[PDB]
C-alpha cells in the first residue's frame, strides 16, 4: 500500500503520463462513485464531480451496482479464455446486442483491445476488402482535417495533421488524403469540393474515415449530419468504403444512439469503444456490412490476420452486456435531451464573455471556445474550488457528463465551466 | 443463453482470430488449471495447457487476484490518466521497475502488447529526434519474429514465413538479418553486426524477442546472442528492444528471458501473463536516459495516451499476480515444470512424424514433420482432457505455473498422442 505523498514520489520517478514528459504534477485519485470522483488536494480528500466522464467512458458513473454486479458475477465462473477455436456466453450476447443496435447493415463483430487497435482493424478490413476484388491499389485512406482516431501509427495517419504534430513524424507515418475541416453548418459546396478531391484518387483509395457528427480529440467541433448523407452518397459512387469511428460518440453520446443515427446512414465499417464497457475496463469492437465479411472471407488472401491476446475477454464483455442493457432499458433518449439542456441553460452566460468566442451543445456534450489557449495552472485550482474535475485543452473548455448526472449536478459542472472562461 | 445458442449467434456475428467468416467449441467455466467445455452437449472438464495463450500463469479464478480485482471494484474502477494518478498504477510501476533488467526506471501503460510495441518503436524514434538525428528511423530485426497485429507491428514480423507475409508491400520496410540459429556461432553475431554497421546511421533501434520467439514458431536461442546484441547496439548507438510480451514473468525459467543473458535492453515490452490472464494490459519501459531524451527534445513529451491508460482495475489484479509470482519459489516451480514436460515428451522424439522435442522453462514443443491438422488433433485432445491449440507443425504448451506433475504428464501425454496421429 501506499499514501498519497508516496503514491506522487513514485509516479514523479517511473510513470509516463498521456501525451507528457518525465521530469517535466498529477493529482492523486483515491476513490470513485457515481458521478464524483475523489482527489487528495493539498493533503485533503475532496469528493468532485467527474465532468469529462473520465475521457467520455463513464456514462453511468463510476461504481454502478448493475455494472459492478455483471463484472463480479462472470469473475466467479470465468474470468478469461481464448478466443482461438473457443467462444463463450458474454462474447454472443455483446456481438447479439451490438449488430441489433448499430445502424442497419452492420452483423459481423471484430472484438479487440482499445480503440486505436480497432481503427486498425477496420483499415486491414478496408485494404483486404479491395485485395479480395482484385484492387489492390486501393490502398490510401481519405478523411476530413479536424480528426483524431488514435496514436498507433496507422490511425496517426489519418489524424489531422496539427493535433497530430505529423511535423515531428514526416517520414514516417503513411500519406494519406485529407480534404479541408468540414464546417458546422451546412454547405452543399463543400461536399461537391469533397467529391471533386476523392475522384481523382478514387483508384487509389480503400476508405474514407470520418468521426460523425462530432470530432472529439481534435478540437470538440460538431457538423451537420447532412454531411454524412453525402458521403455515404459519394462512397457509393466512386465505390470507395465508408468508415464510422463512433468510438467517442458511441451509446447516446449525442443525442442518437449512434452518430449515424442523426444522418439515417450506415457505413460499411464502424468502430466503437470508450464508453462500451461503461468506462471500467478497456473494450473495442469493429464492425462490418456482410458485404465486407464475406468479400474478406472468400479473398484468396483468406483469413483476417488480426487476433489480440485479449480479444473478446469475458469480465469486459460480461460488463459491457450490462452497461449497453441499463442505457437501452432506461429513457436514454429523454435523459440525454434533459443533460443537452441544463448545458444549454447553464453554458449561455459565457457567450458574452469577452475571451469567449463560441458556445456549442450536442446532446451530453458542452464547449465553450475561448479566443486564447487556457492557462491549467489557473483553471483548474479555480474548477476544484468549485467542486469539479475539468480537463480543458488548447482554447477549449468542455464536459461531457455521465448521463447519471442530476440538475444539480450539470448547474454545478457549467458554473464552474463559465467560471473558468471568465477567468481566460 | 444455451451452448446451442451461442454457437448460432457465434457463427452469424462473431469474427475469431486469423480466421474468415463463415466451429468453435462453447467455454462455460474456468477454475484453476481447468476448463469446462460443452462436447456433443455435455459439460466436460479440461486442462488449458495453453495457459489461455500464455496469459493465465497462475490458472483462472486464483483467489488472490479474484480479490484483488473486487478490492479494487468497490474503490475505483477508472479514472482519465491525464491529471490524475493512483495507487495501483504507482503500485504497478513500483514493482515493474524493481523485478525488470537494470536501468528500466519508467513504465508506459497501454491497453494490448501491440500498442506496447508501437509505443516502444515511438520512444525510439524520439528519442533520436531528440538528439538531432531523425534519420535514424528504422527498426532492425532477426527473422522468425513476432511482435503483434498492428501495422507498424507488422513491419517486423517475420517477412517470408510470418502472418503478416502477404502485407509486406505496404508496411514500413525495416532490416532483416537471417535467421537466428539455436546454437551459439560467434559468426552468425559477426554478420549480424557488420549487416547493422552498413545502416547504423539509419536505424533507430533493434528488436528482437529474446532467447524465445513465440508465435513465429516456437523457437530457442542460445542467451549469448543478446549479449552480442547489447555489445553491437552499444557500440554502434543502435537502441536495444526486447519485447518480452510472450517471455516474461518466469515462463522461460527467469523471471524474464533477458535475464538468462544477464543483458538490459534501453526498452522493454511486457504484456499477456502481466495480468495472470484477466484483464488485458501491458507496459513499454525505458531507462532513465531515453527519456530525458525525449522529454528534452523538440516535442517535450513523448506523443502517445491511451484512453485507458493505467486502468485501475488491470492495474490492481497485475499487482497481486507479480507479487502472487514473487511470493512463492517461483524458479524451483518453474524448473519441475520444465522436467516434466522434458520426461513426458521424451517419447515423442521416436515417433515417426516428429523433427524436434524442445523444452524451455514451461514451454514444451514437438515440432512435426508436416502442418498440424486442427481437426484430428482438437478431438484427439479433447478425448485426453486437454485443450490444445497446435499452430503451423507445432504441437505445443505452455501450462499454468500451479499444474502438479500428474496434471504435467497428463498435458504431454496428449501432446504425444497428437504428434502419433500427425
Ligand atoms: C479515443 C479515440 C480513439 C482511440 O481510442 P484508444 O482506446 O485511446 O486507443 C479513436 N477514435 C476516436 C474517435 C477516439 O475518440
Ligand atoms: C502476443 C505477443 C504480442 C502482441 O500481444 P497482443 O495483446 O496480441 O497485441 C507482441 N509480441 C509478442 C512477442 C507476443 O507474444
Amino acid at each position: 500500500g501506499l499514501t498519497p505523498e508516496q503514491i506522487i514520489a513514485v509516479d514523479g520517478a517511473h510513470l509516463w503520463h498521456p501525451y507528457s514528459s518525465i521530469g517535466r504534477s498529477p493529482v492523486v485519485a483515491v476513490a470513485a462513485h457515481g458521478a464524483w470522483l475523489t482527489l487528495i488536494r493539498d493533503g485533503q480528500p475532496i469528493e468532485v464531480l467527474d465532468a469529462m466522464s473520465s475521457w467520455w467512458t463513464a456514462i453511468h458513473g463510476h461504481g454502478h451496482p448493475a455494472l459492478d454486479q455483471a463484472l463480479t458475477t462472470q469473475l466467479r465462473v470465468m474470468n478469461h479464455v481464448m478466443f482461438g477455436g473457443l467462444t463463450h456466453e458474454p462474447a454472443a450476447r455483446l456481438a447479439k446486442l451490438l449488430v441489433d443496435i448499430t445502424p442497419a447493415g452492420l452483423d459481423t463483430v471484430f472484438f479487440s483491445d482499445s480503440g486505436s487497435v480497432s481503427v486498425e482493424v477496420a483499415a486491414k478490413m478496408a485494404l483486404q476488402y479491395w485485395r479480395g476484388r482484385g484492387l489492390p491499389g486501393k490502398r490510401r485512406l481519405m478523411t476530413w482535417r479536424g480528426g483524431y482516431h488514435g496514436d498507433t501509427f496507422l490511425a496517426m495517419s489519418i489524424c489531422d495533421p496539427h493535433g497530430g504534430m505529423h511535423s515531428l513524424w514526416t517520414d514516417v507515418l503513411a500519406a494519406q488524403v485529407f480534404a479541408p475541416q468540414v464546417p458546422r453548418d451546412y454547405d452543399p459546396a463543400y461536399s461537391a469540393a469533397f467529391e471533386a478531391q476523392l475522384a481523382q484518387h478514387a483508384g487509389e483509395l480503400a476508405a474514407v474515415v470520418v468521426e460523425p457528427v462530432v470530432q472529439g480529440a481534435g478540437g470538440m467541433r460538431f457538423h451537420d449530419p447532412r454531411y454524412l448523407h453525402d458521403l455515404r452518397d459519394i462512397c457509393r459512387r466512386y465505390e470507395v468504403l465508408l468508415i464510422f469511428d463512433e468510438i467517442a460518440t458511441g451509446f447516446g453520446r449525442t443525442g442518437a444512439l449512434f452518430a449515424a443515427d442523426h444522418a439515417g446512414v450506415s457505413p460499411d465499417i464502424m468502430c466503437v469503444g470508450k464508453a462500451l464497457t461503461g468506462g471500467y475496463l478497456s473494450l473495442a469492437a469493429t464492425l462490418c456490412t456482410a458485404d465486407v465479411a464475406h468479400t474478406i472471407s472468400a479473398g484468396a488472401a483468406g483469413a483476417l490476420m488480426h487476433g489480440p491476446t485479449f480479444m473478446a475477454n469475458p469480465l469486459a464483455c460480461a460488463v459491457s452486456v450490462a452497461s449497453v442493457e441499463l442505457l437501452l432499458g432506461q429513457d436514454w433518449r429523454t435523459r440525454i435531451t434533459e443533460l443537452a439542456a441544463g448545458l444549454t441553460a447553464g453554458l449561455d452566460t459565457a457567450r458574452a464573455l469577452p475571451a469567449v468566442t463560441d458556445v456549442r451543445v450536442c446532446g451530453a456534450i458542452g464547449v465553450i471556445e475561448c479566443d486564447r489557449p487556457v492557462d491549467l495552472a489557473v483553471a483548474t485550482p479555480a474548477a476544484l474550488d468549485r467542486g469539479v474535475w475539468l480537463r480543458p485543452f488548447r482554447n477549449l473548455v468542455y464536459a461531457m457528463p455521465p448521463y447519471i448526472c442530476t440538475p444539480a449536478e450539470i448547474t454545478q459542472i457549467t458554473s464552474a465551466m463559465v467560471e473558468v472562461a471568465r477567468l481566460v
